[PDB]
């Protein structure tokens, strides 16, 4: 269960995820997974980033889940679970702003 994961914030809004991720103490890759605000069945991976150009900022990546069982950000790279997906992105930046590092503080 996703509801078991400490990085799963469930039904929080996009604005709220930005409020939590825009904390000065968050290093790049601080993240949380929440429900998509407008796509039934989808989730969103909200991630903190930082560069001199934009300072501290947030990126939101939609996560799709097929009834066929696969979870993914890009259909080319699928996982059997949301947990496996988070594990993979904690080791690979790929198309993300930074590899996932630590769960977002509230
Ligand atoms: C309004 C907004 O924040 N849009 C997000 C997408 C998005 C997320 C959540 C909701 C949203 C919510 O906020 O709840 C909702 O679902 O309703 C909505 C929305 O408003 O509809 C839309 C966006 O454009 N993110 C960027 C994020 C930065 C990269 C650029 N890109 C395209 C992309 C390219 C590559 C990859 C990639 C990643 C890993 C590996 C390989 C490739 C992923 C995305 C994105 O999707």
């Amino acid at each position: 269960s996703i509801q078991a994961e400490e990085w799963y914030f469930g039904k929080i809004t996009r604005r709220e995820s930005e409020r939590l991720l825009l904390n000065a103490e968050n290093p790049r890759g601080t993240f949380l997974v929440r429900e998509s605000e407008t796509t039934k069945g989808a989730y969103c991976l909200s991630v903190s980033d930082f560069d001199n150009a934009k300072g501290l900022n947030v990126k939101h990546y939609k996560i799709r889940k097929l009834d066929s069982g696969g979870f993914y950000i890009t259909s080319r790279t699928q996982f059997n679970s949301l947990q496996q997906l988070v594990a993979y992105y904690s080791k690979h930046a790929d198309g993300l702003c930074h590899r996932l590092t630590t769960v977002c503080p509230t």
